[PDB]
């Protein structure tokens, strides 16, 4: 006689963001940035009744990468990558405060000419000769 | 005769961000920056009832990887990666109080007026040559 | 006869990034910057019933890994990268209190004419010549 008796009370059970290969906000490129035979995830929760017997699984397994990076006759002149120009900040700024005044001028002057000439300026090539 | 009874109460059971290539965020590039063969996760939780018996499992695995970076004729010239350029500042500040003044002039004056060529600036070649 | 009770009573278990091979906020590059044959990862969680017998299991496992950066014929003239240029700050700053004044004046004179000429800059060649 085989009894199997299961009464399970309000579990909670979460599985979020499980994958393989996981690239989700990857920023990827440059000639081969990234190269991957194969990934794999098995999460396994067992928390119910099992019983098993005179089984024969799983065996013999073979998992054969090659990653192979071989290009013969490869040129690159120019590889760039960047990730953020954030956050660049040019003011000019004043405060006056005058709680009381009888006879006076107040004057404020602000000048930007020529500030910057490149701010976020990644690549580029000038009168600049290349031969092949 | 078998008997499993089995009763977990209110069980948690949480898995976030479960991968066998875990590259979320991540940020590639470059000639074969990253290069990888296999990779694998098999996390595993037991909490039930389990019983097991002449049994014959998961036996004979091979996992033969080769990771080869093997270019013949490779010619990089400019090859560069940056990640961030972040928080540059440039100001002119003034706080002016007066809390009573009778007979004044103030004067604020501010110029900027070349402060900078080149901020962030990442690759570039100029007046430059390259033959092959 | 065989007999499994179990009451588990308000477990919590968590499991949070798990990974073969993590590289969630890697930046990678640079002709063969990471090479990898291969990553695994088995975490296991028992607190359970557990009656095994007579069982044969996982046995005769292999894991032959080449990793080789052999490339034959490689040039590269410029090969860089930088994590951050961050917090740079240039600034003047003033700042003036009269609580009480009778007959005077204020000057406040700012000039930034050609403070910088390159900042944040990785990466160039100029008037340069390379030849193969």
């Amino acid at each position: 006689t085989h009894n199997q008796w299961n009464k399970p009370s309000k579990p909670k059970t979460n599985l979020k963001h499980v994958a393989g290969a996981a690239a989700a906000g990857a920023v990827v490129g440059g000639l081969g940035g990234y190269m991957l035979g194969s990934a794999m995830s098995r999460p396994m929760i067992h928390f119910g009744n099992d019983w098993e017997d005179r089984y024969y699984r799983e065996n013999m397994y073979r998992y054969p990468n090659q990653v192979y990076y071989r290009p013969v006759d490869q040129y690159s002149n120019q590889n760039n990558f960047v990730h953020d120009c954030v956050n660049i900040t040019i003011k000019q700024h004043t405060v006056t405060t005058t709680t009381k005044g009888e006879n006076f001028t107040e004057t404020d002057v602000k000048m930007m000419e020529r500030v910057v000439e490149q701010m976020c300026v990644t690549q580029y090539q000038k009168e600049s000769q290349a031969y092949y």
